């Protein structure tokens, strides 16, 4: 699909009547240092990316009944949960998170988060980008349009968190590797990153019922929360509706993630441990996921200007979207 310019794609933003809508407000204002059990999280694990990281295809739980890896599958399995059960005894893997939530208002492809409710000083800038190609019967996409324009002087709330498995996963992964234990060494990991995607769940679940409290009475199962059954979205830097990762620094500000957790960015801004997950929270109904693709020098310019950015670090950080030499 051929490109449009910056101000065609802006002309065409998600078209919402703000007017007749009120943002759910924010129960919890504020930064809350939290942490998870291993006994409360494996009932949020999804398992089937953890026999995919065993090289097994199929669903779980329907894998465990498979006739050609299914024996494979059961013994992983119980593999897995005798390891749990271990960590979780003597407390050797710790998950830990922080989750925020704070007013905010668009203003044009970024979001201002506010201080406090006067909405005036702004703390942190969420800056977004914007499909830019031509878009047959819907909108050309930016996640700030899925929070009120200040201009509509609704009072609309934007949350983060960040979470690991735990900071010990590289020591019960080096002393395997010591022991040129592959396989443990890869279990644990493996087992650090469910946890980790486990505690994205299970906080984002908090987070809608009771943090921003918009669904205080979803009663999901487990199988409905990994087909995405509820209202809002979680989108991570990195991921395709928010490409670029250096907005990881704006959430390890906003939320003080390395004093509350530990955990930190490296300088290609990876997270540490390795078993982590981060994001923002959006509570509005029609807010999805979907991928910005490829960008135009004008919107990649008009990046650089927002962040204070050179033209240059911004097609450092944006390689992958550059729809252009
Ligand atoms: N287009 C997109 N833009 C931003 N984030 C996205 C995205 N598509 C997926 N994600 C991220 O990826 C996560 C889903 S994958 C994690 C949950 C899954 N059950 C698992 O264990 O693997 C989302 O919550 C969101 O954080």
């Amino acid at each position: 699909t051929p490109p449009v310019t910056l101000e065609a794609a802006r002309d065409n933003d998600f078209a919402f009547d703000w007017q007749a809508y009120t943002p759910p407000v924010a129960h919890r204002l504020g930064v809350q240092e939290v942490e998870a059990s291993i006994e409360t999280l494996r009932n949020y694990i999804d398992w089937t990316p953890f026999f995919m990281t065993w090289s097994l295809a199929g669903k779980y739980p329907r894998i465990l009944e498979d006739e050609v890896v299914g024996v494979e599958a059961q013994r992983l399995f119980k593999d897995a949960n005798d390891m749990l059960d271990k960590l979780s005894a003597e407390k050797t893997l710790n998950p830990r998170g922080v989750v925020g939530l704070f007013p905010a208002n668009r203003v044009g492809d970024d979001i201002e988060i506010y201080r406090d409710e006067t909405r005036t000083h702004v703390i942190n800038v969420s800056h977004h980008l914007r499909q830019q190609t031509e878009k047959t019967g819907f909108a050309n996409y930016c996640l700030a349009d899925f929070v009120a324009p200040k201009l509509s002087g609704k009072a609309d709330y934007i949350g983060a968190f960040a979470v690991t498995g735990g900071l010990e996963e590289d020591a019960l992964a080096d002393a395997f590797e010591a022991q040129h234990d592959d396989y443990n060494k890869i279990m644990v990991k493996a087992l650090a990153d469910r946890l980790a995607e486990a505690f994205a769940e299970y906080l984002h679940e908090r987070v809608r019922k009771v943090y921003w409290g918009y669904a205080p009475n979803e009663n999901l199962s487990n199988e409905e929360l990994i087909r995405e059954n509820y209202q809002g979205i979680r989108p991570a830097p990195g991921y395709p509706a928010c490409p670029e990762h250096t907005e990881k620094a704006t959430i390890w500000e906003l939320l003080e993630v390395e004093k509350h957790t530990g955990m930190k960015l490296t300088e290609s801004f990876a997270m540490w441990p390795g078993a982590s997950v981060s994001g923002w929270y959006f509570s509005h109904p029609d807010s999805k996921y979907y991928a910005v693709a490829q960008i135009q020098r004008d919107q990649v310019e008009d990046y650089a200007r927002r962040k204070g950015m050179s033209v240059t670090e911004v097609e450092r950080w944006l390689a992958p979207n550059l729809g252009y030499d």
